[PDB]
């Protein structure tokens, strides 16, 4: 049988395809330019469910691959009972020069997932439990000197995503609730221990914090600016930063935020972005009058009034501090007021 791989290198496979005479396709989960995503079923592990990453014939692709799969390794390593809420490789392979990984098949993503739903947001309940696992997750890897780097929504799976279908008796629609909001961490590929060669720009832009624009460094508290974006989203349904440009950007975070310390100012080499210790950016073009028609200050994004809502927000202001050194830690977030809400199954995870 020839492998075929089509103009970009990705493999040519279908539905009914196997691998190694062991994983046979019976479905399409998704695609990115790393290549492709296909549900299989694992014939020597009695027909276990599995995704399967299928990585382009490229060779900086499979060289990322590589790089994952020894990021992989060392996190079951160190966390070998499956406890602390990864989405763990089963297996990795070269085929024919793609890299292929093998991982527990979960459900839709937490975007896939609110994607399917109209962008109608979870429900504060939902994004309490979710928030927790989350600070769960990665404090466990940041205790291990890891950080992830590239959390986001689509990184975050729900491990059965069923829903139930509830009418919305105030917006005369339907909505999906999701039935059981465990959810596991996922792509790994980014993730960089504290001893290792840090490259100066990390994270998908809308989850990027301040420091990284700026060049000032970054650590551990970057995953925690990534975590206060994905709640806001959560909660919201729409993106906190819908930017494609640094400059955009950092104005967006003033206006939801407040201003950017001094001090960051003075310590950063991105200069170009200052004028006077302060932002300089054009309001009258259409970036400048997006932001300025439709980014506010944060606490103006809030549903409710009552106790529970006022406590989230407070926890994503503190996710959302510019400093990093004063930015919130997730040991810290996990004592937080906000998590009282959690029922004991929740808490205790069930
Ligand atoms: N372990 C795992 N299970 C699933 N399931 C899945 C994926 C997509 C969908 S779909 N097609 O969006 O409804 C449904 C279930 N995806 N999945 C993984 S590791 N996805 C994944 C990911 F979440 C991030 C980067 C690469 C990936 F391959
Ligand atoms: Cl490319
Ligand atoms: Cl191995
Ligand atoms: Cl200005």
């Amino acid at each position: 049988r020839s492998v075929e791989d089509d103009k970009e290198g990705h493999l040519v496979c279908r539905i009914g395809d196997w691998l190694q005479e062991r994983y046979e396709i019976v479905g399409n989960l998704g695609e990115g330019t790393f290549g492709k995503v296909v549900e299989c079923l694992d014939h020597a592990r009695g027909k276990s469910q599995v995704a399967l990453k299928i990585i382009r014939n490229v060779g900086k692709y499979r060289e990322a691959a590589r790089l994952e799969i020894n990021v992989l390794k060392k996190i079951k390593e160190k966390d070998k009972e499956n406890k602390f809420l990864c989405v763990l490789m089963s297996d990795w392979f070269n085929f024919h020069g793609h890299m292929c990984i093998a991982f527990e098949l979960l459900g839709k993503n937490t975007f896939e997932f609110l994607k399917e739903n109209n962008f109608q947001p979870y429900p504060l309940p939902h994004v309490r439990h979710m928030a927790y696992q989350l600070c769960h997750a990665l404090r466990f890897l940041h205790e291990n000197q890891l950080t992830h780097t590239d959390l986001k929504p689509e990184n975050i799976l729900f491990v059965n995503s069923e829903f139930e279908t509830l009418y919305n008796e105030h917006k005369s629609c339907e909505e999906k609730s999701v039935k059981n909001t465990s959810i596991r961490v996922a792509d790994f590929g980014s993730a960089t221990f504290d001893h290792e060669h840090h490259t100066t720009i990390v994270a998908t832009r809308h989850y990027r914090p301040p420091e990284v624009i700026l060049e000032l460094g970054w650590a551990q508290p970057c995953d925690v600016w990534s975590i206060g974006c994905i709640l806001f989203e959560y909660y919201r349904g729409f993106t906190l930063f819908q930017t494609h440009e640094n400059r955009e950007h950092l104005v967006m975070m003033e206006k939801i935020l407040g201003p950017i310390p001094s001090h960051m100012i003075h310590r950063t080499r991105k200069q170009k972005y200052f004028y006077k210790g302060g932002l300089v950016w054009d309001e009258n073009s259409s970036d400048g009058r997006y932001v300025k028609e439709n980014c506010k200050p944060l606490k103006s994004y809030m549903l409710q009034d009552s106790l529970e809502h006022v406590q989230l927000f407070d926890l994503m202001r503190r996710m959302l501090e510019f400093d990093p050194a004063q930015r919130i830690t997730l040991a810290e977030a996990l004592l937080h007021p906000f998590f009282a809400g959690l029922t004991p199954e929740e808490r205790s995870f069930h």
